[PDB]
């Protein structure tokens, strides 16, 4: 098993995304959870968010049943701005504003989370939270794939994974992953749409070369749903005291949103000797997006919607059950430029054993915007009286009606242009010391973070300029029985793109996380599980002015602390089973307006447990069964803490069939429904006014031939 391939079984024991080196998961002193390839293969995930909903300290319904972005909360953190923090083959995917990419699940070999600070390896980033995603690469053997996907809400996919060699030797060796697909999104008149291909070549000219060219190209002409709702008719009952049905859409009939990407780039590595080793990661995207989108904002009776002349024009009593709406015609496009160097020098010192990694990591980022939002009366309000009633519960929400995005009213509408630059330099040194039983891991790194903002419309252009160092030490004790008890420190930093008073970007956050915990990976059996408590710190966070104004403070500061446990297993040839239990206390330490409180978004309790079992015996030979749940408990809808959102508990099911008993093995045949019971949640808001329905129950018909 490597790191940057397949790993037999469900779990995983090698992971390379924690300390840039094939390093087993028990050595490593961080918390870092993988998912197969084969666990995604499980649960057919429309999404690598999707793909996560098993996985500790990690929330994946920020934005409930929408799919647009795999936008997660990690320990309680996310990237400042609704921004992802996701990396693809070592290398982030640096968006930002509307343009944040994604790369589909079966395009991946697996799906990797790390846990608490990642700057000693990685740069600027929000403090514990990074994903990693594997492309697939070229395979060690043939591989003929064919699937075919159908289910609720007019889902059909069509998909192929095709990989061989050009010569005997496997010298010249490729892999070309495409797909189909469009459905019907939970909420009326929105749809999903994605074409992607990834083309892969491998060129190995010896056994000590191999050098990767990765590509993936896809393209979304309608990426979904994108709205707000307000607690009010999802959370909270209306005042008519019912709710709006969780396919209510409360957009423009004719709302619209898509993105495209493009991206080109290689995984090289080459070992020179029996010390030296030379890897290097580069790629180049360019990536676009666009749309014309009317989102709600609070119902009119909302603080929000204070300032807004519609609502003040309502009975008093009914300004809580008229929805308020703006609306944001956006068009962006982004180059991505990231390129990681780095030399593994492998030497000992009497009874320690070293291996040694020092490179540079650059990256450059340019990302053009030119949007139009509408501001307090830019576009209707929608009752939401009508859209309650049974008959909308019973045969379904009603598409509404078209917007004049076109129109642009300079009274209730802005521009918006802004072209956005960013440039990161880093370089880092790490030592993987081992003597005999006891594993020691010390790095550090220093960051030449650049950014430079350009309105081009206020004419400004604010730029900033962050050095930053990180580092990183942690030691874990092999247990010659598996157990591999550990602790480590952990920094890092993320900038401010925000400008205070005087004019300036603000400095950037930091990111302390003190963490102990065990692993066991035992050698024999295939299982692995783990067990660790962390005390995570974000400060330098920003606050509201004291004085009170347009601006922002900050020495702001939030802690984190909290304890997650999970385990993968192989219990059986025809047994498997995944589980994790999170516990998340995360609080405001130091802040103007919430001290002491929450923050939205994260719930205190989380939970999953999934297991399957497979026939190999009797007239259902070939047969597996496979159920699980996903528990998430209350947490706050707003910084406020005004309100809660309540806990709930999914169920997933699966029932695959091997096709073997026609001539066909390889190939199979499965079912999988997710929200079995159709339950009714609402996901999760970040403020009163932005709550987002879970998703409803979904089932789909898979067929993946292997010829
Ligand atoms: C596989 C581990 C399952 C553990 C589930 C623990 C549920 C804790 C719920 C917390 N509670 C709502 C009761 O306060
Ligand atoms: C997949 C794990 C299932 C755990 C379900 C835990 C439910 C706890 C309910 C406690 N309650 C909310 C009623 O106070």
């Amino acid at each position: 098993e490597s790191a940057w391939g397949p790993a037999a079984t469900i779990a995983a024991r090698q992971s390379a995304t924690g300390t840039k080196t094939d390093t087993p998961i028990q050595k490593v002193p961080q918390s870092i959870s993988v998912v197969t390839a084969e666990e995604m293969a499980l649960h057919q995930p429309k999404s690598v968010k999707e793909a996560l909903s098993y996985t500790p300290g990690v929330s994946v319904g920020t934005r409930g049943a929408s799919n647009t972005y795999d936008h997660l909360i990690i320990r309680g953190f996310a990237a400042e701005g609704q921004s992802q923090n996701n990396y693809l083959n070592g290398l982030k995917l640096q968006g930002n504003f509307y343009n944040d990419a994604v790369i589909d699940p079966y395009m991946l070999e697996r799906a990797e989370i790390m846990r608490g600070p990642v700057s000693v390896l990685y740069g600027k980033s929000s403090p514990g939270g990074l994903l990693n995603m594997v492309s697939k690469r070229p395979t060690t053997e043939p591989l003929k794939e064919v699937q075919f996907k159908a289910g609720t809400d007019s889902l059909f996919q069509t998909g192929f994974d095709f990989s061989d060699s050009l010569d005997d030797d496997g010298v010249y060796s490729y892999r070309l992953t495409g797909l189909a697909r469009s459905a019907n999104a939970q909420q009326k008149g929105s749809e999903e749409q994605r074409y992607a291909i990834a083309p892969a070549f491998t060129w190995r000219p010896d056994d000590k070369t191999n050098f990767t060219f990765l590509s993936y190209f896809q393209n979304e002409p309608e990426t979904g749903y994108y709205g707000w709702l307000p607690k009010e008719g999802t959370v909270e009952p209306l005042p008519n005291g019912k709710r709006l049905p969780t396919d209510f859409n409360e957009g423009a009939k004719n709302n619209t949103y898509s993105r495209n990407e493009k991206m080109v780039g290689y995984s090289f590595d080459h070992e020179f000797n029996d010390t030296f080793t030379v890897r290097q990661n580069l790629r180049f995207a360019e990536n676009k997006t666009s749309q014309n989108s009317v989102y709600g904002y609070g119902v009119c009776s909302d603080p929000a919607n204070a300032y807004s002349k519609q609502c003040a024009a309502l009975a008093p009593a009914d300004k809580g059950h008229y929805l308020a709406r703006k609306y944001v015609v956006d068009d962006e496009k982004l180059q991505n430029f990231s390129v990681d160097t780095q030399l593994q020098s492998k030497f000992a010192t009497g009874d320690i054993d070293h291996t040694l990694l020092t490179g540079v990591d650059f990256m450059r980022m340019r990302n053009d915007i030119n949007a139009w939002f509408g501001y307090d009366d830019s576009v209707p309000l929608l009752n939401l009286y009508n859209p309650s009633s049974h008959h909308h519960h019973h045969h379904g929400s009603s598409v509404n009606t078209d917007f004049d995005f076109n129109a642009k009213d300079p009274a209730n509408s802005g521009p918006y242009r802004i072209l956005n630059k960013q440039k990161q330099t880093g370089v880092y040194v790490q030592d993987q010391a081992q003597w005999d039983k006891v594993l020691v891991t010390l790095g550090g790194r220093y960051d030449w973070a650049d950014q430079e903002s350009l309105n081009r419309v206020a004419g400004t252009t604010d730029k900033r300029d962050d050095k930053q160092f990180t580092w990183r030490g942690g030691v874990n004790y092999l247990f010659d029985n598996g157990v591999t008890p550990y602790f480590s420190y952990s920094e890092s930093f993320e900038p401010s793109s925000q400008v205070g008073k005087d004019g300036n970007i603000f400095a950037p956050s930091k990111g302390k996380q003190y963490e102990v915990g065990v692993k066991y990976v035992p050698e024999d059996r295939p299982i692995v599980v783990t067990g660790a408590v962390y005390n995570l710190t974000k400060t330098n966070n920003l606050m509201a002015d004291p004085e009170g104004s347009f601006f922002s403070v900050e020495g702001g500061e939030i802690r984190a602390r909290g304890v997650e446990i999970e385990a993968k297993a192989a219990l059986s040839a025809s047994v498997n089973v995944v589980g994790s239990y999170t516990y998340t206390d995360a609080e405001y330490t130091t802040d103007t307006t919430y001290k002491g409180n929450t923050p939205a978004q994260v719930p205190k309790h989380m939970a999953s447990l999934w297991a399957d079992y497979t026939f190999f015996d009797g007239p259902l030979s070939g047969l597996t069964l496979g159920t699980g749940g996903r528990y998430t408990g209350s947490s706050y809808g707003d910084p406020a803490n005004s309100f809660k959102v309540g806990s709930y508990t999914v169920v997933d099911a699966l029932v695959r069939y091997d096709l073997a008993r026609v001539g066909m093995a390889g190939s199979n045949v499965a079912l999988h429904v997710n929200n079995l019971f159709d339950r009714e949640y609402v996901a999760s808001c970040f403020n009163t006014y932005g709550c987002f329905w879970g998703a409803e129950r979904q089932v789909v018909a898979t067929a993946t031939f292997r010829f």
